């Protein structure tokens, strides 16, 4: 699983000490954190391509904080895809609270950019503006997260036309395909370095892709000092990492889904005041189980076209699913509903020409076996979707490097049974749908749970004991 990018420095250099940062950055992070800072002060821009799940953002936060204790942060810009925008806020506010940030959506409006340490924004939110160009930002981070695939375009011309003093770029894996993107990013980070696009492709792209281990090695050589990339499989790193890393993957609902949600929300209320008793615990639990399906995929209700475009989960899943693939992982996707499972299998199975053994309850032991066997042994099989309700018939998922909870998991006994993260470290993803019971319940639980952990049981159940006042708080869609 070779895919590690070097940049000499692991013997000395300024192993900076994270500043006001609530966390114990594994050694490999304190380094990256520092290396970036180093190259930044030196005046070079760099790309951090560590496998998704090793927290390039935390390191980037540190890079941000250490540039605070030096009067080189206020103001900095971070251009991330809507999706990750939550992850960012999630982490600044938490890890580096002492750092002022603010999202920058549509129209100009109230500007205090210069007064804010960092400001968040989307590529699009750039493509149509001016407000920012005026600003002279210290840092300018381009977070090309696992976002779809086409990142380049007139967008870079916009970015690559701003005013920074420091430049970082968080990305997936320098895939030999990314070549043409490599020019765009390297340029952004270090302008001129590669010349012109025309020039680039001409002597690098067309040849390398056309099989030229010559210009290939060369290009690698020339950029080597500006790209740092650690691998979840790097022996040196397998160690510093926990058995399981937990990440929250956010997704935003399509306007269809959004509609179906608000609707299906009003329909439980405009028909609840009346009913009551266990004829409310059944009614509520019914709505919930529809909202959950809406977010998963509306084709689950309106029937119809089972496409990626109709589901925000599916879109995000697809991105995440894809980077993990490039990082050479083996993914396991779990879904509450059997049909969402088939949809997932289909979409993936089709869109990537590859088998996606699907495992669900009703299925002879032989199959569950042959399927899980197919996923375990066969290195060709890289996915497995599972829709199981039982405690754990007989699921052996030790081969999984990554796991996605398509449906909100509301467990250790479960992970143990399925053998997740037993004989390999494993990264686990929880899909969250912004402005949804999926998000709010995620909130109320971490509230205390000193009354919810020992007492109350599984997620679905109790959500119904909620008295209208808060039920209308938790489930009510929330988009400002
Ligand atoms: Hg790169
Ligand atoms: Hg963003
Ligand atoms: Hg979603």
């Amino acid at each position: 699983l070779v895919p590690r990018g070097s940049h000499m420095a692991s013997k000395s250099f300024q192993l900076l000490e994270p500043y006001n940062i609530k966390a114990n950055l594994r050694p490999y992070q304190i380094k990256g954190f520092s290396w970036m800072r180093f190259m930044n002060k030196l005046g070079f821009g760099i790309c951090l391509a560590d496998d998704m799940g090793l927290g390039k953002t935390l390191q980037t936060i540190a890079v941000f904080s250490d540039a605070k204790k030096e009067n080189e942060l206020t103001p900095s810009l971070v251009i991330c895809p809507l999706s990750v925008l939550k992850n960012w806020e999630e982490e600044l506010s938490k890890f580096a609270p002492h750092l002022r940030f603010a999202v920058f959506h549509e129209d100009r409006s109230k500007i205090k950019l210069e007064d804010y340490d960092i400001i968040l924004t989307t590529y699009a939110v750039l493509l149509r503006d001016t407000r920012l160009k005026e600003v002279e930002w210290k840092y300018i981070v381009i977070d090309e997260a696992q976002n779809i695939k086409n990142p380049q375009t007139k967008i870079f011309k916009a970015v690559k036309e701003l005013k920074s003093k420091y430049r970082i770029a968080l990305t997936g894996t320098p895939i030999e395909n990314k070549v043409d993107d490599l020019w765009s990013i390297m340029t952004f980070l270090n302008p001129g370095l590669l010349g012109s696009y025309s020039e680039f492709k001409s002597k690098f792209a067309t040849p390398i892709k056309k099989g030229d281990n010559m210009a290939k090695e060369e290009l690698k050589a020339i950029i080597s000092p500006f790209i740092l990339r650690r691998t979840k499989y790097d022996k040196a790193i397998i160690n510093d990492l926990p058995d399981k890393i937990e990440t929250n993957v956010y997704c935003n609902l399509t306007p269809e889904q959004a509609a179906m949600y608000k609707a299906e929300v009003e329909n439980l209320f405009n028909n609840i005041d009346s009913v009551t008793g266990i004829k409310r615990k059944g009614m509520i639990l019914s709505t919930l189980l529809k909202l959950k399906q809406i977010v998963d995929h509306p084709a689950l209700l309106k029937g119809g076209e089972q496409s990626v475009r109709r589901s925000g989960k599916m879109i995000r899943t697809m991105e995440i699913i894809e980077e993990a693939l490039d990082e050479g992982d083996k993914i396991a996707i779990f879904t509450q509903f059997v049909d969402m499972g088939k949809i997932i299998r289909n979409i993936i199975e089709k869109e990537l020409n590859t088998e996606v053994p699907f495992l669900y309850g009703e299925l002879s032991k032989k199959e569950r076996d042959d399927i899980i066997s197919k996923f375990q042994n066969n290195p060709s099989v890289k996915f497995i979707v599972l829709s199981v309700k039982a405690g754990g018939f007989g699921i052996n998922l030790t081969s999984a490097n990554r796991v996605i909870h398509f449906d909100r998991w509301w467990d250790q006994a479960t992970d143990r049974v399925y053998r997740i993260g037993q004989t390999r470290n494993v990264i686990v993803h929880k899909l969250i749908s912004v402005g949804t019971l999926e998000e709010k319940i995620d909130q109320l639980l971490a509230f205390k749970r000193s009354l919810f952990k020992d007492i109350i049981s599984s997620g679905d159940s109790w959500i119904t004991e909620l008295s209208t006042e808060e039920l209308r708080k938790v489930i009510e869609l929330s988009v400002g």
